[PDB]
């Protein structure tokens, strides 16, 4: 399994695809069998293997473990985690995060991306609370139920024998790695994003400051959120396709909420849901602000905001006679 992975060395990024390091590249085009390899390539391209002296066999096992630690709902599967991770790599390469963040922080972000939805069951935090799941029992009172479970699953993978990519770290770094991984994964929750939004705008107002450690915090949260939503930054074929997976998942939960006598949200109810207006609402309230904050901090992230705005134009366009339900 893992010996087969490292039986030919770490492939360079250009050999996977020539446009691999570009924003136009859709990582979902890469076959699922070649994705663990692609992770190793990105980690070596960012020079994280040398920097933190990550043992390669251990990194390979960790990667394969993170992979099988996802289930197979329509959207929250390994391929989502992979595409979010690829996008984090695109941010490194194109927005040059090395000028803004510490190396250990960009490393944490990438690792977080791989783990950020570990063991997702195709349902959200409200459903866990509502169905009295053990996850809700463990985490509901602190908030962000699934997010704490994801981090917890990351930890259980990192402490599996032969997967501890941090085992040799200094005490100070091992700890910062743990704090950042938790904070970055928690940041993926809409509720969290809704809190720090005021502080994100103020950061974008005054200008980014490498000496301000709160700006690092907040920048990491914004970056994570923008990797998580990166399906909205590709072409219409990708974005239109991914909407089908998202609602496929949402509609399953909606059915399960009905079977326990709960009234699902409109977006979860296929009898109520008109996808165009829902995505338009998602695009303007959540997605476009996120990428407009990313543009304000990185002028080079202008082409991402436009493609999200474009995709929101495409929803209005195709609304003319789109499937009514
Ligand atoms: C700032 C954090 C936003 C979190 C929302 C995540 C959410 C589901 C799929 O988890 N999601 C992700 N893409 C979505 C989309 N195109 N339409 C509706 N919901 C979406
Ligand atoms: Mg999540
Ligand atoms: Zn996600």
């Amino acid at each position: 399994e893992y010996t087969k992975l490292l039986h030919d060395g770490i492939q360079p990024v250009a050999a996977i695809d020539s446009n691999f390091a570009s924003f136009t590249y859709t990582p979902r085009s890469l076959p699922e069998d070649d994705t663990s390899m692609a992770i190793l390539s990105m980690l070596q391209d960012m020079n994280f293997i040398n920097n933190y002296k990550i043992d390669c066999p251990t990194l390979a096992r960790f990667c394969l473990m993170v992979k099988k630690g996802y289930r197979d709902p329509p959207y929250h599967n390994w391929m989502h985690a992979f595409s979010v991770s690829h996008f984090c790599y695109l941010l490194y390469k194109n927005l040059e995060l090395t000028n803004y963040l510490e190396d250990i922080e960009i490393f944490a972000l990438f690792i977080s991306c791989m783990c950020h939805d570990l063991d997702h069951r195709g349902t959200n935090n409200s459903f866990q609370v509502a169905s009295k799941s053990v996850l809700a029992a463990l985490y509901s009172s602190e908030g962000s139920v699934m997010e704490r479970h994801h981090f917890a699953q990351a930890i259980a993978i990192l402490n599996t024998h032969g997967c501890n990519i941090f085992d040799h770290f200094s005490r100070k770094d091992y700890q910062r790695m743990l704090d950042l991984m938790r904070d970055i994964i928690l940041a993926t929750d809409l509720a969290h994003h809704l809190r720090i939004f005021k502080d994100l705008q103020k950061m974008a107002e005054v200008g980014y400051d490498r000496n301000n450690k709160q700006h690092h915090r907040l920048l990491l949260c914004l970056l994570m959120t923008s990797c998580d939503l990166s399906d909205q930054t590709k072409g219409w074929k990708t974005t239109r396709k991914i909407a089908e997976l998202i609602y496929k998942e949402f509609f399953s939960q909606g059915d399960l909420e009905k079977a326990m006598g709960n009234r699902p949200m409109e977006m979860m109810d296929r009898e109520k849901a008109y996808i165009p207006e829902l995505q338009i609402s998602f695009m303007e309230h959540i997605a476009m602000p996120i990428y407009k904050l990313l543009q304000d901090l990185f002028p080079k992230a202008a082409e991402l905001y436009e493609r999200v705005a474009s995709n929101r134009e495409h929803w209005t366009k195709v609304s003319h006679k789109f499937t009514i339900r």
